[PDB]
């Protein structure tokens, strides 16, 4: 309560950092303790996102992102049954350069949080927590649903991709703490958005006609974001990223000869 | 052969970025292959420690932690049974201030990869890789080889962590892609240091009275050693590392009140 106010304010002070670890594995313990009020918990953090100053409105997402990968799924839930969430479309801090510049971050990150709560609140379930594999739901999951899905995750996909950032934008702690959780978000989206297609390729000659041609599209669109993941990896690789944890992309994308099976 | 040698020219460029994680792949599997010969390969990434120019030094320097962590034993298993690695403990270049700024990470990064083989050599594993836990060498030793052992680790830490530099001082992808794989190692080192202080407080009562007093000093040397740790970890808060990835301390040094059981 006033200890939950207090660190997060503690999270969100106004030096040049990304939120203090001491910090984050406090406010991850709130999550899991069944008497926490998590409506409060997330009224500070909107709160602090009405600060003029663009160091604190960064590190008040970057604080909910980190919870909502690293807390209790309790939080991410509460986040989804809300009807509004950040609205920082029009935000812009003109105090100082590095104000002018990291503003235009700020909206793009804010919106890539909007629709990760929405994309939860769609399918009931983490896109980037889910079993993956032969035994996991995206890849066991019947026809119906799956044409239902792929284009929800296509679709977080996109606002994660529209961050857009080059690795000579990388210049300070904070934007460089949203990057690394933006990093690891996008590999597990991808991870997930892969094992679906699988699932449809499997699935796509056994299927209706009117389905086969959603799955086209689907296919389709599917072909041009791998192009964009494979920008966003290169950045990673610019940046210095570990080049064990860069994901392989060399993988299902040469049997476009199906846009016939429209025989 | 010439496959071998064209990859290890295209990890090397002039570029100022790290190794590419496509040429990085391509080693890797080499070293998984029982018809290369090893020691071609090391010598190709030894000559391109003479050339002049820093980016592709340091290069050749990461490209060899890389394989160090990601290869096939039979890498550092070669690497150790030399007798001299690299010898760079004078290089300087001079042809730019970016130069003259790297030349001295570069001193410091060539010790710690020397100290990490002549570790290999001295206990025959690799103490980033063994197995943890409870079922796990470091925990289950006897109390002799422990003695011996705690002090190589402590050894190689301290040349870890004389690379010693600063948020500030991170920037270029060369560099960073060099602090990306030291952190690795760092916390993998860390563990098992801890690991090992764990055996000895376990034994450190049921033991004869000069031992205790070996014992007494790693201890000694393990505290000093846990806040030296702590500055690192701490500039890898500031510059955006996951704080999910980052080890909680907050462990293993209240107990200084066994330097009376002398009595
Ligand atoms: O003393 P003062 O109040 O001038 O500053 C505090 C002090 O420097 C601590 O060392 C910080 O904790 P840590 O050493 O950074 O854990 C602490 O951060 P937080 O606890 O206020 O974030 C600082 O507030
Ligand atoms: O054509 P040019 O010879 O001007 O340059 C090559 C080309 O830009 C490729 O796209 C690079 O591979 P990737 O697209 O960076 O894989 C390749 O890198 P590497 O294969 O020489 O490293 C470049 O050499």
């Amino acid at each position: 309560g006033s200890a939950v106010s207090k660190t997060v304010c503690k999270a969100t002070t106004h030096e040049i950092m990304g939120p203090k670890k001491k910090h984050l594995d406090y406010l991850i313990q709130c999550t899991n303790e069944m008497n926490v009020n998590i409506p409060q918990l997330a009224d500070s953090l909107f709160e602090r996102t009405t600060n003029s100053s663009w160091v604190v409105v960064f590190k008040s997402l970057i604080t909910t992102h980190h919870l909502m990968v690293y807390g209790n799924e309790r939080f991410i839930q509460y986040l989804a049954s809300r009807n509004t969430l950040f609205n920082l479309s029009n935000f812009l801090d003109k105090s100082g350069l590095q104000g002018y510049d990291m503003s235009t971050f700020i909206r793009r990150y804010s919106r890539y949080l909007n629709e990760k709560a929405v994309s939860y609140r769609q399918v009931a379930f983490d896109f980037t927590k889910v079993k993956r594999g032969a035994d996991g739901v995206m890849r066991t999951m019947n026809t119906e649903k799956l044409l239902k899905t792929v284009p929800i995750i296509q679709n977080q996909m996109d606002a994660l991709l529209d961050f857009n950032v080059n690795s000579n934008e990388l210049t300070n702690g904070v934007i460089n703490a949203a990057f690394m959780l933006l990093f690891k978000d996008a590999i597990r989206l991808f991870a997930a958005y892969n094992e679906g297609i699988i699932n449809l390729l499997e699935k796509y000659f056994d299927m209706k006609k009117n389905q086969c041609k959603e799955g086209l599209d689907i296919y389709k669109k599917f072909l041009t974001r791998m192009t964009r993941i494979s920008e966003f990896l290169k950045v990673a690789e610019q940046v210095g990223i570990d080049r064990g944890d860069i994901p392989d992309l060399s993988q299902a994308p040469s049997s476009l000869l199906d846009a016939l099976e429209q025989h």
